[PDB]
This record gives C-alpha cells, sequence and structure tokens, in this order.
C-alpha cells in the first residue's frame, strides 16, 4: 500500500487518474446538492424566525419597558440573517457551481478520448489485415493509403491522451484548494452570523430581564 | 383617554374585559402557530446542517491536517442543534400550549354567562306580564311559583358573573407574566446555541486556515 504502484503501464495510470476524477466529481455534485438543500432550509428558517418575532413584537406592548429596544433588536436579527443568506447563496454557493460545473465537460473529454482510441485501435486491427490478405510490396493500392487515415486516428488520439494525462491529474489537485477557500467563506460566513445573532439574543434576554424584575415589585 | 372610563356600568366594564381576553386569546393563538411553524423550520434546519457536514466531512480527506478535528467539530455541532430543538419543544413550547389551551375553556365559561343572563331576562319578562295579566293579589296559582325558577336562573346567573368579574382580569394580567417567563427561556435557548455554535465555527475555521497555509507553501 503505497503512493504510485510503479509497475503500471501509461494506460493503468490513466485509468487511476478516472477512478480520481469520477470520485471528485461525486463529491462535488453531492456537495452541491446537500449545500443547495441547506440554503432554502435557511431561508425558510430566516422567514420563520421573522414571522415569530413579529409577534413577539405585537404581543410585547407599547407601554412596557424595552418595547422600543424589542423593535429595534428585532430589526437587527432580520439583516444578520439576511446577510448569512446572501453570503450562503452568494459568496459560498457561485464558487461551489463554478467547481461543479467543470467536472461535465472533463467527462465530455473523456469519452472522447475513449471513443478516439477504440477508432484508432479499430483502425490498427483494419490496416493489419489490408497489409496482410492484399499488399504485395510492388503495388500499394489507394486502399493502403487509407494508411493517412489511421495516421489521423493516432495523431487525433495522441494529442487528447497526452492532454488528459496532465489535465485530469491538475483538476485533482485542485481539490484541496477549492475546498480551502469555499469551506473557508462557508465557516466565517456561520461564525459571523452566529456570533452576532448571540450578542443580540442576550440583549433580548437583558431586555426581558429588567421587564420581569420592574412588573414583579 | 385613560385607564378606565369611570362612569361604566358593571356590564360596560364586562365588555372591556371581554375585548381583552378575546385579544389575549388572539395573541396567544398566534404565537403558538408561529412558533411551531418556527420548531419544525429549525427542525429541517439541522437535519440539513447534519447532511451537509457530512459531506464536508466526506470530501475532506483524512490524511489532511486538521481531519479528525473536523470529525469532532462535527459532532459537537450535532449535539448543540439537538439541545436547542429540545429546549424548544419543550421547555419553551410546553408552557405555550398550557397558557394557550386555557383560554377556550374561559371562552366556554363565558358563552355560559351571556347564555345564563338571555334565560333570567327572559324569564323577568315572562314573569312581569305573569304579575300583569293573571294575578290577583289574595290567590298565588302555582304558576307565580315559577318564581322560584327565576330565583334559580338569578342565582346561577349571579355567581358565574361575579367569578367572571374577577377571574378574567386576572387572566388579562397573568399575561405580563407568562411572557416575560417564556420569552426568557426563549432568548436564552436561541443565546446558548448561537454562541456555541459560534465558538465551533471559529473552531472550524482555524482548522481550515491550518490546512490552508500547509497544502499551499
Amino acid at each position: 500500500q503505497n503512493l504510485g504502484k510503479v509497475d503500471r503501464t501509461a494506460d493503468e495510470i490513466f485509468d487511476d487518474h478516472l477512478n480520481n476524477f469520477n470520485r471528485q466529481q461525486a463529491s462535488a455534485n453531492r456537495l452541491q446538492k446537500e449545500f443547495n438543500n441547506y440554503i432554502r432550509c435557511v431561508r425558510a428558517a430566516q422567514a420563520a424566525s421573522k414571522t415569530l418575532m413579529d409577534s413577539v413584537c405585537e404581543i410585547y406592548e407599547p407601554q412596557w419597558s424595552g418595547y422600543d429596544a424589542l423593535q429595534a433588536q428585532t430589526g437587527a436579527s432580520e439583516s444578520l440573517w439576511a446577510d448569512f443568506a446572501h453570503k450562503l447563496g452568494d459568496q459560498v454557493l457561485i464558487p461551489l457551481n463554478t467547481y461543479t460545473g467543470q467536472f461535465p465537460e472533463m467527462k465530455k473529454k473523456v469519452e472522447k478520448r475513449n471513443r478516439k482510441l477504440i477508432d484508432y485501435d479499430g483502425q490498427r486491427h483494419s490496416f493489419q489485415n489490408l497489409q496482410a490478405n492484399a499488399n504485395k510490396r510492388k503495388d500499394d493500392v489507394k486502399l493502403t493509403k487509407g494508411r493517412e487515415q489511421l495516421e489521423e486516428a493516432r495523431r487525433t488520439y495522441e494529442i487528447l491522451n497526452t492532454e488528459l494525462h496532465d489535465e485530469l491529474p491538475a483538476l485533482y489537485d485542485s481539490r484541496i484548494l477549492f475546498l480551502v477557500t469555499n469551506l473557508q467563506t462557508l465557516f466565517a460566513t456561520e461564525q459571523v452570523f452566529h456570533n452576532e445573532t448571540a450578542k443580540i439574543y442576550s440583549e433580548l434576554e437583558a431586555i426581558v430581564d429588567k421587564l420581569a424584575t420592574e412588573s414583579q415589585r
């Protein structure tokens, strides 16, 4: 168990790059799914906190102490919930949708390499039993100058295979930097929202203590 | 505009108590509605934060720095979300459902007073034109000893009306103490959840900084 079985062929290396990419793509699609589920669950929570606070504000009467303070600290909350939801669906989400979207076009390129490969081997075979069955050394019919056509499938496959041998691992390595940056944004957005919202709720706690002390004596 | 129009009859005072009670009941039903909406919106948010964090934990690899720390700080979060949702549906909610539930049985009692009143006036009328049309002073038919029956409707109304004249304002005054106590629980539950969850997310922020610094040099 180690860091690259050193006896692999170039094709076996390519396959390993494929397993990694399939897995990278499955992991980003899942993150985008769950995060999109989180956002609307958040949005709906924002909405419910608002209609609930609108109630607390309604049933708490003007003439009681802390009333204007309550209106105020409630409005402060509406705004934190809105930064939070903006930052999630914009700053956090869009990079996720962008990183996630580069995978389908890469898969398309890989399926183009795999296709160009069975066409090229399909002409190596086809042209090797053209050399055998029909060729005399002295005459090349224009039929064995579909040799020019074989060099097309091989020039065309070569460039693609080579590009994928660099492009795939390159993309795989991008995974770390992508996540450190996305999660940094996500975790900071969460931190700020939760910590400011906390400051608000202890303000609200305090206000309600003063009404509890006054109305009790 | 003042604190009790001092020229009111006892009935006009009762009516004012009714307006206050109807309003107290409409405000508690609304609070219970919105708060129940908040709870399931919260519950669903808990669920979504969990499946999302399970993703972050999946896509973050064992071999990277901070990985076990991530698992850990994530589990810590699952539990805060669970205190929060327990405390909302139990400590905050049940007193709300209990305070809210005393209103329908009070309304039933008020509709019993109002009913007993139109029966009693309905016999004052009925028995005043029994005194008139048929009564000679010298003979009481056993028909004007449904006078005993009138004193039933008036004894029975008297006790109810009197009980409501004390019970209704008593309940109205309970409104302040109820809310200071319910909101104290609610706001503290919120405070603790948000402030602890904040501590978790800056831990998560820090972990991800260390992976960003290490993987970058």
